[PDB]
């Protein structure tokens, strides 16, 4: 079979890892590595780089000619443990060496997710995987977002031909969150530091107590920057097949039909994805397609865009 978005104007991709691999290229035409590209995955031990899981994602993407999103340079979970007790100047050299290592090894990255979750999970904690390196990037600084500016500056320097993206959750569910995120975007745009705006859109962001008109209005606000939008980590819970179907019909089209949205990435489709307990998967354990996926195939084929 051909992937769902084979003939569409924008990609429909998915998180990739061992449980998501079966049939993957028969459905999806873009990928993000689920975990292997977090800095704690590669450099759990200082100065030894375990590229195995990341190379698996990249090699599969290349073999299938599908765009690769590198996930993720800077984040507040799954960072190396040993960096937390280094002095800021040494932490900074480690961050710069990580950015150089990824750019050397992976020259064909389609979208570089430089910072994830600046509003929600900055690298300011000293718990397990917290990183504790905010100060190595200038901290909040004068603008309140110095460390985000410094992350993007490093990305521009080390990846001079690569599209750079910011990513976060719980953005389009609130005008106030959208306006906070756009202030970070505005600061970045003073130095032309960012090329794309990501919003995750997990299930907990799209519940029906916020109308879809709110999300659509906040997409229009994000689009007014002139930058492409990407939906990065989309999922809908499936306590029953029918709840999952109803939610896909309600929510998915608002993002898919938005003219400034240039791709959607599902955050898994088979059991073992992040929201496994909430049954967000679209294929059951016995390999059969759920009603939401039957619908999604037909909906996407009917909505190629441009
Ligand atoms: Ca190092």
């Amino acid at each position: 079979a051909a992937p769902l978005a084979a003939t569409a104007s924008k990609f429909l991709g998915c998180a990739y890892g061992a449980q998501q691999a079966p049939g993957f290229a028969q459905y999806w035409n873009k990928l993000t590595p689920e975990n292997g590209g977090k800095w704690g995955s590669v450099e759990a031990v200082r100065d030894q780089m375990d590229w195995s899981t990341l190379d698996a994602a990249y090699r599969f993407a290349q073999a299938n000619q599908m765009p690769f999103q590198m996930h993720v340079m800077v984040w507040g979970n799954q960072q190396p443990e040993w960096i937390k007790t280094l002095r800021p100047a040494e932490q900074r050299r480690e961050i710069e060496q990580w950015f150089a290592a990824v750019a050397q090894r992976y020259p064909d990255i389609a979208l570089l997710e430089v910072v994830n979750e600046p509003l929600n999970d900055p690298p300011s904690k000293a718990d397990t995987g917290g990183g504790n390196y905010l100060q190595a990037l200038g901290g909040n600084g004068d603008s309140g977002w110095e460390w985000v500016l410094q992350s993007f500056r490093l990305a521009r320097r080390h990846f001079p031909h690569t599209k750079l993206m910011i990513n976060d959750y719980s953005i389009t569910s609130s005008a106030q969150a959208t306006q906070k995120y756009l202030q970070i975007v505005r600061l970045l745009q003073r130095e032309n530091l960012v090329d794309a705006i990501g919003v995750q859109e997990h299930a907990f962001e799209t519940t029906p107590e916020v109308a879809v008109s709110v999300h659509r209005d906040n997409l229009d606000a994000l689009a007014a920057t002139g930058l492409p939008i990407y939906i990065t980590e989309f999922d809908l819970d499936g306590p029953t097949d029918a709840q999952q179907l109803a939610d896909y019909k309600r929510v998915f089209p608002v993002f898919w039909e938005h003219p400034a949205v240039h791709g959607i990435t599902l955050w898994g489709f088979r059991p073992g994805l992040w929201r496994d307990k909430e049954a967000a998967y679209l294929i059951r354990a016995d390999g059969t397609e759920r009603p939401a996926l039957t619908w999604l195939r037909d909906y996407v084929a009917a909505h190629p865009g441009t």
